[PDB]
């Protein structure tokens, strides 16, 4: 293995240009994004044989400072006309191999660092400011691209990936964990009724990676519009593992996105414990934070 | 110095008493909550001048296991039958004194575990789901009371606050810092128009302790109202730092909640720096993260 | 309430002026420090009359930029001709008082940023490196310093204490929990020899301010020597609560450092779960991690 | 992909069997363990075609509960007789594949828990504790494993890897990075003198599955020793890079360890901004801590 790069390129965006034109589905009402505050979040790893020496002989002749990497990338975020965090990756990436000939290979991945609506009295109503956001620390959506360079000096990508990352969603009640092996190992009871509570990251892949751009939006599909199936069929489904909510949710995903080729989930669970069973004229419980284990999954839904 | 207590107590409860019946102001269109959900953190320390000799000679006749604290609290919450934390509080509150007659003074922190509404395709159209919520790690609210022993064992609240946490907020445009001391420390450039981006921390306190619990809650004070009264605000103002914009929002505050005597405000400066000034035929720029220090302000408005 | 400050101000100084000639005790090796590699965060808070209409007027004349206040303290770090970390704030408390006539209170915390030496083979055999260092994230030393100024121009200094932070300290065998109160609330078993896993934050303060400093080392305590009674003491001691260890470790401190005027203790507990009681032909014993909840204590010694 | 599993499994063992007669290398003093105190936090992945209906329909006959992998990990280190976390591990998986007919692949990451010996005052002098240990938040060694059923019934390891993780040194003298190509997009000014500061995670390969696991410790390699080593060759180094250093430290674990296939490299850049660059009468400089963004290199060095 021989490469090297940059993380946590921070790169905050004014005024992009507006995600519209978008293809719905029955799940979400998600229509767009107006992009008025746009952040991101880059790691980009290059490599190439002739970086050898670098490592082997100390001799910086063809090292792009890593802090070179960071201007390259927060200046393009400038000039990018796109409207979304794959297409932006396909800029920086097409870009950085133009410019630097003896790099043979560059991988980037990009994470939204999303905000929230706010709301402001003006003009005698109440009404969705343009100006003041809420920076948010739950889910995000994210990028994967790597390109490469072949021998006749023109550019392939050679792998993409787009995801949601961080969904952390409770279900109170119609879960269960029944039917599990019973052996000198199991000490955990059947439960008819939990309050399954999973950490979702849903990673998606495109049957043509030009739909993965956004400059024809309708073939786009939206880590929002993801994020609202999750939640829908975690709502409908009687869930009777995680294993079995994943494989219904990546179902849906592919139902309703027939140009993705296939959806891949790593889950989590962090269930609570449970304290007081019974409360005296009421169907409410309590429950409690439990040990640190958690069960995880990983699954792929191909179409 | 003298008290012990428990801290990381985690309780979840289902379908504790909706809140209901709340006055409304403009800047929030907040009308109640509906507790399908309700996760709280509790931190409580007790002391009293019999516990000496648990510290002086190892004597544990008079202590109350801190693990026996945490039974105490997740069992009041399955039996509590109001509306808010800070009713909460007061219920474990009397409860612990009235059990633990060694007990002179017992102090409690409640922090909101939130979690937000998510939506599910059933009978034919996209509803609100009555059993999936999305775990935030953004802001929540908080609550804090100290309740003391008298001599004649009469229970006294001695100190009462409430407050707002972890809200982060930014404001792409309309603020200025100009006209600070200039000097041989000062290297900051003036600015005419930043993104300023601040953290804020608000507490308020009552003129009166009982309208703090919700009991009649036309008195109430929702965290979910003071946080509209800031994003309102921030919006509203053409701030000249953000000493200016608390003051202002603190003053909205207490026109708001006669009933408040009066608020207090921790903020910090987050403010990205500029990387790309101009953008062509676009009024875009870039920013990025700072390096860590961060200024902070702690301002309290009396009504 | 009316101040503003800075906050995570991390400043690394090479070759400060090394701490020689402490005087030790037999509970530690400590007589000094090399100060090869010197690094501090600080965190500045000022607070006056005169800053009021800063926040009620936008008014900035009178506002010394919290940039600035951090360029004063790294320009400061590299004027420092002193020893300790004590001795930094009151050369910072005392000159920024002096350079700002319209301040009346500073108050700045210090918290050292640690390293370690690390090992390297110089003359055929290995020796601690004059070069290389450890980045270390646990236990660090703390310092807390208030400052004022008087009606009559003078400056005195209102508070001063010194800790050591970020202590976590397990002993396998010889501790008992025992005797604590049993009743409707009480599951925790009692526990006759338990591994207790106590975090420790340690805080001093002196009799004569003047001490702190460092100028005359005989008369400085270390937050090394602090640590090295807090694992003796531990050590030496049946204990029967974490209470008992603290105030055993307190009358230990206060023994040896007869200039101290007192000695504050904020203790938690993250004693294991066990798993396997007895394992054939050892005398070994499995744990696990617990749930969330910690117990904590608070106790000051005196003098 | 289709697997699941459980993460962060805690587990203590107290007096596992001392690991003792590791061959020594100039660069470290390093000979064994006393493992009075055994800390691993295990991970561990399980696959099989036989689990698919566990996902398509919800099957959980042939669900091992992940809970009871928790139980089987803790089970087994109280019957561990190695002295290992790569012997650890081979004893899981061997056992795990024995026990489950139905998995065709195990997959296992051991992460050390790591703790540092304490000073107590024993026979009136400092010693080091047999009982009192501090837990640590630094560096910690590594283990990784899979293990695979084949077609005529028999397992095999398919991978195993050590190393040490969370590396963080600082070099104040003797590194350079100059010599780095200079376009449109190079701000880095060149130093021919900085601090160096690199986080490291270091892995390797034997040439002998078996040597991983310590049965005969004169071909173990201890992370201690490889922590020794790259502190060593960086005091020894006027690096020119990161990328020159860590290909120096790998040469020399091969050489050192000549029954090593190869060793890995993750290394993070954090050297701090200079904010003094000279200090009167003295050879100290003062820094504080950069933006976020981190260069990043990875390289393999083969025997
Ligand atoms: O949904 C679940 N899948 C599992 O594999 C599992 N194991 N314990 N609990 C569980 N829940
Ligand atoms: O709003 C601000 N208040 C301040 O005190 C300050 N200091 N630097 N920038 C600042 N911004
Ligand atoms: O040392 C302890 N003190 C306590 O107060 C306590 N409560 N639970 N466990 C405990 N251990
Ligand atoms: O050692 C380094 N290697 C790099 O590639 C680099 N880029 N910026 N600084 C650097 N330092
Ligand atoms: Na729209
Ligand atoms: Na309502």
């Amino acid at each position: 293995v021989m490469y090297y790069g940059k993380g946590d390129v921070f790169a905050y965006r004014t005024y992009l240009k507006p995600l519209t034109g978008v293809r719905t589905i029955p799940e979400s009402p998600f229509s767009g994004r107006d992009h008025i505050l746009f952040g991101v979040n880059v790691k980009i790893s290059v490599g190439g044989t002739k970086l050898l020496t670098s490592f082997t002989k100390g001799d910086n002749s063809l090292v792009v400072a890593t802090d070179s990497m960071k201007n390259f990338i927060q200046k393009h975020l400038a000039s990018y006309t796109g409207t979304t965090i794959e297409g932006f990756l396909e800029y920086v990436a097409t870009s950085f191999l133009k410019k630097y000939s003896h790099i043979e290979k560059i991988s980037l991945i990009g994470e939204e660092i999303p905000f929230e609506t706010t709301f402001a009295v003006k003009n005698g109503n109440r009404a969705a400011s343009e100006l003041v956001f809420k920076k948010s620390r739950n889910e995000y959506a994210t990028a994967y691209l790597n390109m490469v360079r072949n021998e006749d000096n023109t550019l392939n990508i050679t792998e993409q990936q787009s995801g949601l990352a961080g969904l952390q969603l409770i279900k109170v009640s119609g879960n269960s964990f029944v039917g599990f092996i019973r052996d000198e190992y199991t000490t955990l009871p059947e439960d008819s009724n939990r309050p399954l509570f999973v950490y979702l990251n849903i990673k998606w892949k495109y049957k043509n990676t030009e739909d993965s751009f956004g400059t024809n939006p309708e073939n786009y599909v939206a880590a929002e519009q993801i994020r609202d199936i999750a939640t829908s069929v975690f709502h409908e489904t009687e869930t009777l593992s995680i294993q079995h909510l994943i494989y219904l949710i990546g179902r849906r995903i592919l139902e309703r996105f027939p140009q993705l080729q296939e959806v891949y989930f790593e889950s989590q669970n962090h269930t609570w414990d449970k304290i007081v069973e019974e409360i005296p004229e009421s169907e409410g419980k309590v429950y409690t934070e439990p040990r640190p284990p958690y069960g995880f999954q990983c699954f792929t839904v191909t179409q």
